[PDB]
């Protein structure tokens, strides 16, 4: 049968009876390409990975066989999808079945950083004791009231939809920019739309990422963009690290421009709070990269991947693929 592997994984289990007569099915549980054996690159007829490696052109052209490649996750910047196409690699990703996981994690985000949970658990973990009202104040310091406030969102898709709408039940204002969208989108939906970049940063009082990362949005929030947001404004990221420069943004947290900051992805992952320009900033709340993370999402998505890994070998390609994105 052909040989399909999952590359940055070990565990095959949920995709196992789904191609048990499909595909022979081997793991590199490989953090980069140099650790994929020699089998791999050689026989692989398709190739089911996540998020934690990337693949280059360089990387893509040691497979002798690869005809598909499925993420097991919505983004594929981790990977060249058009030196793939140039290769004749198909690239497939599974969309839908960590949306409103996403979104309730950003949401709980920006709940902690508007309510300040995280933090004075920890207030509390560290031994603070608040006995009085003065107290009680100066701990839950920034503690603000949402009503009234303006969520900018960047980028209207699937999760940033799903944050749109939580976020109206709490009395956030929204705003959104996506320049990518047929107008009218914003009717339908009640939001209000604005035509750049700089015109959503200088209204909110939270801005909220959830765009993909392409080649034209790197870094979007960088040294001349921070200075477009307001003062004391919070930052919220649960789409791609990169997409901020940790530079400029540990800066504005130590200068309090930007009063606060969740971010589950980062510039470079994993992530930690002794490396990185984030080294010792201020206001900072970070997550793991585990908004995604549901038991039944990751159930989900595998099922999906490995579905779509079936129809890659079983039917035609790209014609008998339901998520590629070319
Ligand atoms: N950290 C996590 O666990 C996790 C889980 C799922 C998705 N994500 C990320 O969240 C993001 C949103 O995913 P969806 O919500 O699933 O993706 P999506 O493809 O449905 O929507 C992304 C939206 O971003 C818009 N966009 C692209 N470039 C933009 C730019 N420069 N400015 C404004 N808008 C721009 C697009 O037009 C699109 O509507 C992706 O980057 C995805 O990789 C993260």
């Amino acid at each position: 049968m052909p040989l399909v592997a999952l590359l940055d994984g070990r565990d095959c289990t949920v995709e196992m009876p789904i191609l048990k007569d499909v595909a022979t099915v081997a793991f590199c549980d490989a953090q980069s390409t140099q650790e994929i054996h020699e089998k791999v690159l050689n026989e692989a007829v398709g190739a089911l990975m996540y998020h934690t490696i990337t693949l280059t052109r360089e990387d893509l052209e040691k497979f002798k066989a690869l005809r598909i490649i499925v993420r097991i996750g919505s983004g594929f910047d981790n990977i060249d999808i058009k030196s793939a196409g140039d290769l004749g690699i198909a690239v497939c990703n599974v969309p839908a079945a960590s949306v409103e996981e996403t979104a309730d994690s950003t949401l709980c985000h920006i709940l902690n950083l508007y309510r300040r949970a995280t933090w004075l658990h920890q207030a509390l973990r560290e031994g603070t004791r608040v006995q009085s009202v003065e107290q009680i104040r100066e701990v839950a310091s920034g503690a603000a009231r949402i009503r009234g406030e303006t969520l900018g969102i960047i980028g209207l898709g699937r999760v940033g939809q799903a944050v749109a709408l939580r976020a109206k039940a709490f009395g956030f204002n929204v705003l959104f920019y996506d320049p990518y969208l047929s107008d009218g989108v914003e009717r339908a939906l009640g939001l209000q739309r604005v035509s750049t970049l700089q015109d959503l940063l200088f209204h909110s009082d939270c801005v909220t990422l959830h765009c993909g990362l392409n080649e034209h949005n790197h870094h979007l929030i960088n040294d001349f963009t921070v200075k477009q947001m307001r003062q004391g404004a919070f930052l919220v990221n649960t789409a791609r690290g990169g997409l901020v420069d940790e530079k400029a943004l540990a800066q504005a947290l130590k200068e309090g421009r930007i009063r606060g900051a969740a971010l589950d992805v980062h510039e470079s992952e994993p992530f930690s709070f002794s490396q990185g320009p984030l080294k010792d900033a201020p206001n900072l709340i970070c997550t793991p990269h585990a908004a995604w993370y549901s038991e039944q999402a990751s159930i989900e998505m595998r099922e999906e991947a490995a579905r779509e890994i079936r129809r890659a070998i079983t039917g035609r390609i790209p014609d008998s693929l339901k998520n590629c994105v070319n």
